[PDB]
């Protein structure tokens, strides 16, 4: 049996966090390890409370399931603060935690900022040389970068600038749009590949950035290759958005059973 | 879609706690919610580290997924302290969570208690009452009574016995063993009832009772009568147990896709 571990906060009300996170895992046949960032009050309504973890708690998670399980994938998420940002890099450094998709957690998809820029440096500082693979959205992209970008060519520029910060690999999450449908540049020392996904129109949009990072390192604990890991990992949440249940009064979750 | 809560710990290994009472929500199809009532660091060799958070932090997440979200069934797992203990049973009274499955967590099947005291008494006190079903192992049912369960006859009576305390129904796990089974004894008005199940010789025992509680409560949110959610319940965790990953290097989790 295959794991992977998931380095995020705690959302109460299921749709995202670590409980998006273990669920993609389940979907996918992978047992699913967790080291948590922070602690909320959640639901489909929004955050209530925030709690922030000790830095060294989030270390010794990753330490004592590191120590002892294997671990074939992973991925981070919301990270919380400067210092637990780094505590997490040195953890996934000194276990040697490879293939790591870290997802930048910083921007959200509403433009609110969800890091502060001390964190922002040890995130592109510490963190981004040891991930695999990277997943900004388009307005995290601008962020690390200081760039806008507005065009398919400034896309595609964007998503090769940001290798220069350490990934491996960058998916540019929604870098351009075209009608009713979202394109996703793929950056790699290779080249550049694109990823169409049809733009859904729903409330139910809660956890689409944790669940989609968490399908591709279930895929690739799974042994996939990287190109086919992200497409497969599309065509999930596709399916997962378009049966979303009708939970909640706002930002509903996902159905992560599709 | 059917939801259910937890309001328990966090297992880093994933093979108890929270991590187990979702990943069993996913198992039956019930879309799965948590509240944290602590953050440990842990794997199969055992607990590092425990985080007992804030009473309030607890309280705010039950009343952030309630008022938004539907709850079909709940279970409580390990609740920390007395202060914690209380503010759940405010909770869960409040807003009126049935039904509810209350696993007492308070001595581990090694023998190690797990709550203080003063933990215990408002565990009694408070949460029991509001509690639909109730889950001792045998040597919790001795600590909640203060009497010996040595006999099946005690057994019986010490189920009977514990209805006393609020719960309206009680399951007795291991009240009494017979060669290779297990005699788990479930009590209600309606009078007592036997549960057999074979006596697994195995290191992958890690999370037997969070993941059956979990699976009783999930059933329960699906509609099911009592009495078969159970039954059903103990052929998961036979067949969780039986196909066990031999993950870790002590006591490993079971395979919950089972």
């Amino acid at each position: 049996m295959r794991v992977a571990l998931t380095i995020a906060g705690s959302d109460s009300g299921g749709g995202a966090g670590v409980q998006a996170d273990l669920k993609t895992f389940s979907r996918f046949g992978v047992y699913g390890m967790s080291a948590l960032t922070l602690v909320t009050a959640q639901n489909t309504l929004g955050v209530q409370r925030v709690h922030l973890l000790p830095p060294e708690l989030v270390y010794a998670q990753i330490q004592a399931v590191a120590e002892d399980l294997p671990i074939h994938a992973a991925k981070t998420g919301a990270l919380g603060n400067a210092a637990i940002v780094e505590a997490v890099a040195e953890a996934v450094r000194r276990f040697g935690i490879r293939p790591l998709v870290v997802d930048p957690v910083m921007v959200a998809k509403s433009g609110d900022p969800l890091l502060a820029p001390e964190a922002v440096a040890a995130l592109k500082e510490r963190l981004f040389p040891l991930a695999t693979l990277i997943t900004p959205n388009r307005l995290e992209a601008e962020a690390l970068l200081g760039r806008p970008i507005r065009t398919l060519e400034e896309a595609e520029e964007a998503a090769k600038a940001l290798l220069a910060l350490g990934p491996k690999a960058v998916l540019l999450k929604g870098g351009h749009l075209e009608g009713e449908e979202a394109v996703d540049l793929l950056a790699t020392g290779e080249g550049i590949r694109r990823f169409s996904a049809p733009r859904v129109q729903t409330r139910n949009t809660h956890g689409t950035g944790c669940t989609l990072s968490a399908a591709i390192a279930a895929l690739l604990a799974l042994g996939r290759p990287l190109e086919e890991a992200v497409a497969e990992a599309k065509a999930y949440l596709t399916r997962a958005l378009e049966t979303a249940p009708s939970l909640g009064h706002g930002h509903g979750p996902l159905n992560h059973f599709a």
